């Protein structure tokens, strides 16, 4: 039922059908910290370090080409989900990421022995230290794998699905252009627009937040790898650093660099608290629109109920058009999270010291999951509600015609003061501005009706 | 004035306005910190002030210092607290993090007027020593963090607690007013089960009435002084007394219960007292925004938005739009809140970090806690007298509300059964009409009968 | 492979292996965002609550004994463990928790079905609206699982550690009270201190903490159920809230008490804002004492060096001595963590409306993460790294020595202003105090070996 | 002064002090929100200067404002611009949510003044007026976000990225200077391989590079200009071009490059650009507060604690501990970083809380915003005059921890192999040795071998 592993503290008992060696045992006795492990995405990104050190290391004659493609082939299947229950440790262990660095070392090194005809264990025919961890150290190697599933999941989860919601958003108010409502400023009616122009204003904010997201990439696509303990890349080949950026940019189709600055890519945490700031950024811009979503759906008739949403949930049947606006609070939820967790990157990222930041596990916990909440968050909010947002134009109709600043239209015709006596005649009392109007002799109802035009009110 | 006086520290001479009574180490802190704009705030310059005042005292109590400077020293602490020389402090808050430039400054305005007040001038010949008397059996290290729990026990006595208990009051007249007054509820947004506007304010009631208890948990830990503990915590060379009677003295001239820290070592090397005190702050800043929003949301209008509740208007804005007003205390309000969930950030980081004997991180910690304490007194008394205790329910929208919604339904069941009423709900739903309406369409009840059976008052329990 | 059940939207497939139902599988469709789920204490603080209103209804004529025994049965088998996979859906669900509700609801219906020996599915003896969610609302049965998981995990897991922690700080504090050290203020050469009056800092710290952890405790012990949808309790029994409330007391053996105000219990989460503040104030501490055990502990050579902490993690044999502090560093990075929930929270709390606050899933998943991750926190860095703290009594003396503040001792006996003399002497030259003081001719070296006494200098 | 002018909104009458050129709104408004401290910092109130300054521009270029009144509400502005009107501005930032109230305390100073400016008076009588001249074609919801991106983008352009590249370029300096000087490095803070000073600095001067750079890709948000999107974004009755006239001419009397914002819905509904660019901000507060505290560690002693750079010596403190000199500028800087973090939060909640077609958190975002860029710009500057252009070597404890250590240890394998070099290592270790007095101990080099082989400057690459 186990094996004896060894490290240089002696031997520990390790589950036999497990490929994980003595480090990744003694993090589980040592690091036994709530229920938070590395996401599936940084798991990935240490494989793809791995099998680009791998390469590169066989490319300069320091790895034997057997060693080398089977660490390579062990790297594919973790990245084919061949492993998951490989990986078993908390985000809250060592500072540097050293324990998850060595848990892909040991359970590559296992699987790559397997791969040669060899076994699991001290007799293994690949080392994780001498092979697997061969030129790199867990000081750059972690940082590294950070970077590379931070842009991964902005390029292939966060960005499409940004995208993909502005699409749905810019066909709502293209088709709602033409649909004059009341404005509201302090909670207050105020003067009309179209909701395809309050939509606008959401699509509007969705494309500054991807400008934004962009812009923070390039430092993202900066890695550590070559750097090794303190950044000086001490006995390295010169072109390993180079050469395992250059794979990392082949095999994954992103354009990875190599960190100009191994001590700035070393000592911090900066690229992903930049990274966080824009994603901070769209959590607040999203949650706005999720809150004139549901504040513009609620009702159905002691709200505002200017649009209608899709109603995915079932109610009791004695409770007919309730529609809870669920999307929207899940998503004005996670938009909550993603501003504490920038709090928790920011700590982080202040906390460096020296050479090295070592608070790296808690801030990629963090990014990661920010990243997954706000592209998933984008999806759900777009499948499941975005795409069937309707205008209920009876009831625009109503309040649009009930707001006393209409009287804006009476200022060319009769000048600003009339206007403002009729709109102070109507607040007073409870008048409509037309009954207001009339019993001030101001002008007649064919006037009132001809010069009192919303849809001449929007620009 | 152009004019200079030369000052000295042990670090050399320095020039300061000669109109000031401030010294060469305020000079230089005056000099080297010009960064932004926060000064320390008048509180804690009294609550400076006030340490000297005890620390003078007692040190004349135990013999150490003699009764013309010890008085001369009072006397001139009592010119600080009485507002006579508001303009001697002139530091930044971002200066060194244990406040010793803002101790120094207090020594030296201290000194140089007690050295006028027997006969003497200001400067070098002064009669009275910033150091060797002002300072006497202190540190800086001890000081500040002294000044800084009185400064925030003595606002949040004072100006905090009384108005979060007049802001209560008002809200428990306003829901004891509208006890009978029956509204639609609200949740996710959406039209739910009826309430009267007396239990919907009872919740804000219950919420002021929490925070006060979670407020008043806070206090003993603030009122733990950390003086005597001089520069490490040990108290070296002082009078095994002092620590006990500094505290007393404070608690004699302030009227609060201050007391001795019972671990020194805790109480330089930690702002733990006032991180634990700010979180009850951000608690009620939690809170006062869910009431501030629950009441611009119920006055909003006055046409196209809720419109249950009416409001003092107080001032117009710009003559655009004529005549529309603005949920302005509720604004101020919220934004407010959003300030002191920021600063508690802030104090967060501060508070987590000391090193070894003493946290550094002291000028802006406070800074950020007076302002919380500042900005939720004055802003609860704002809108006290400038919103709360003019609200005022708008009864007909509040009953064409719920008349018109969906959500008395349920008291048909008793009479007609679910499955009919359900069936009334459904075609009042798909048809735009009214509960009434479609129950008359459906032949189900007649429209005495409907006025007879749902009956709002009888659906909100006591 | 699949069974078909019903809500008021019509049929849904769902797998026949598991017991859950229609509302369910909508939810999985519906929130399939990031990874969190409810956690284990929270869905265990729900079956509680099911099984509490169970008996209550059941006391009431509300309720057949049969189903009644049949739902606790159920609930307590969630309770052993047996259900862990019954609970599938996400955290980033509606804002009420309705979802999770119904979950619980359904598989407890479904499951009693079972134990009456019925069947799962449609034709079900349990019905999981009409019997298992009798007598409640979601709006007041989330809000109570929420309290009963915070206060009995602050109770069993935090306060314990919290103790067990200050204890073995406090043992240190005594075992080294005798050992005179140096004191840093601003991180520059101080007076001294004892390493146990260092100590006995950081004990004074975790015992404030403790108190302010308890004087929430009342606030989190009052329950919102029997609020049912908006605090009135409509159409139910008068004495069920009161009821239930004890019925959870005396399950649980702690002092839950029914909410005094119901319309507060639903409208906020202000007890759990309020609770997480003393929370944030340990995080702060916490994170205070591991910084100063990893610099004291820093070197071997070129830090502190002061103390000595265990080595849980093998190195390499070339580097003997280096001795990462491990378990400070997970602590730290879990405090800036426990810093950003607390952000999370506040917006959360802040963000109710009228009578339902709906941002609860995503305060309790971080109040309970942040319970875990002190109470596991505290349990690790005491276990791995507390106890085994041991002063480096030679390293400490010679640090001691070497502090030009020891001058101090000499005031009493030649005045301030020559110690001050002797100090700004052997700063601005190259010598020891001791030197400085002989060439000056201030005292002989017999007086200064007889004067400066740094044992005497500790108060 | 205690005399009173009756002064007239559409509300009523109020009484402003009569020595003061405010009016009615203005007045409300002091008197409604009397919360805490806070006011509307300079660069806010020149902003809004700047903005009525353009308007009034572009008001006289489209024939909708008479040159006269044009040209005396301009020279009106230029006064505010030139400091001769900083009391007449004593309005809170807790106050309206929009800054309808600073908007108009700008309407009523401008007017009355320009009515004296034109041979009136300032009241009632005056021959300028608030509204109908100095508010022409604007509203209060979009001069308000127009003055505030004008505000931080002047701000961030003319004081913190100045003083960002001086830092950088002092550091730069350092970081060459130091090149040669190896010396141990840490992680974890524990001894680690070596490195040079200069490529320790160099990673600080990378840092602040990267941060500039950051800091650049927010500027073209923050220069779109919400003006003439009037009261819901539409410009309702205004002249077609005025948008981009007020903003070109905003353009040319800043000399800054700002345009009207193409979409003037997201301008007046969000602070979206301000939340994004302090996220930049937040960014350079954690990596100054690495840089601060990188220098006070490496700083710490004298004695007892690493002390391989010295830093200026710029204050003593209290006589007590005589000759104690803190590292200051680095706990300034490190606490107005903790403040940054804190203002974000604040910032961000502001931002994530627009409603329809106006955030009304606005006042209380600015604040924080322009804070910020206070505590950055001003702190870098003070920390690089009085510490960072003063760094240097302690070159005998740099080689003496260097030497002492056990790092340099692998400088043997290649001569006697690793196990040797292990062994050596472990006997050091162990017994509290040298790597030198271990080896000799041993046998298994002289010192002339030692001396030759472990060379330091050979261990931290190029």
């Amino acid at each position: 039922t186990v094996r004896s592993e060894k490290d240089s503290m002696g031997a520990i008992d390790v589950p036999a059908d497990k490929l994980w060696g003595a480090q990744t045992q003694r993090s589980l006795e040592h690091f036994r910290i709530s229920t938070e492990k590395m996401p599936t995405s940084l798991i990935h990104a240490l494989a793809l370090t791995k099998r680009a050190a791998a390469k590169v290391n066989e490319d300069l004659g320091l790895l034997s080409e057997e060693k080398a493609s089977a660490i390579r082939q062990a790297a594919d299947e973790v990245l084919a989900g061949q492993h998951d229950d490989e990986f078993p440790l908390a985000i809250w262990q060592t500072g540097s990421g050293t324990q998850s660095n060595m848990n892909m070392n040991e359970v590559l090194a296992n699987r790559a022995s397997e791969l040669l005809g060899g076994v699991r264990g001290m007799e293994r025919k690949v080392h994780p230290n001498d092979d697997v961890n061969k030129s790199q150290s867990s000081n750059d190697v972690f940082p590294t794998a950070m970077h590379v599933a931070a842009l991964l999941a902005l390029r292939k989860q966060l960005i499409p699905q940004l995208k993909t919601l502005t699409q749905t958003l810019n066909e709502k108010s293209r088709a709602f252009a033409d649909i004059v409502k009341i404005g509201r400023t302090h909670l207050q009616d105020a003067t009309p627009l179209t909701l395809g122009q309050e939509i606008s204003g959401w699509v509007a904010m969705l494309e500054h937040n991807l400008k934004h997201i962009e812009y923070s990439l390039p430092h993202v696509a900066e890695l550590a790898l070559g750097g090794t303990a303190v950044g000086t890349g001490l006995n390295t080949h010169p072109e390993y650093a180079r050469r395992v950026a250059d794979e990392l940019a082949v095999i994954t189709c992103a354009p990875f660099v190599t960190a100009p600055n191994k001590f700035e890519a070393l000592a911090t945490c900066d690229a992903l608290v930049q990274a966080h700031g824009a994603l901070k950024g769209l959590a607040a811009s999203l949650m706005k629109i999720a809150n004139d979503v549901r504040w513009l759906a609620s009702g159905p008739r002691c709200g505002i109920g200017e649009i209608s949403i899709p109603e995915n949930e079932p109610g009791a049947s004695i409770m007919p058009g309730k529609v809870n606006p669920t999307q929207c609070e899940a998503l004005t939820m996670l938009c909550c999270q993603v501003m504490g967790n920038d709090v928790a990157i920011n700590m982080g990222g202040a906390s460096g010291n020296f050479e090295l930041n070592v608070f790296r596990p808690m801030v990629i916990h963090n990014f990661l999951q920010s990243v997954r909440l706000l592209a998933d968050g984008m999806e759900s909010f777009n499948k499941h509600c975005a795409v069937g947002i309707e205008p209920n134009r009876e009831r625009i109709n109503q309040l649009l015609n009930e707001s006393l600043m209409l009287v804006t239209a009476l200022n060319t015709h009769i000048g600003y003061d009339k206007a403002a006596e009729i709109a102070k005649k109507a607040h007073k009392e409870g008048l409509t501005l037309k009954a207001a109007a009339l019993a001030l002799g101001y002008l007649s109802e064919a006037e009132f009706d001809s010069w009192v035009r919303p849809e001449q009110m929007v620009g």
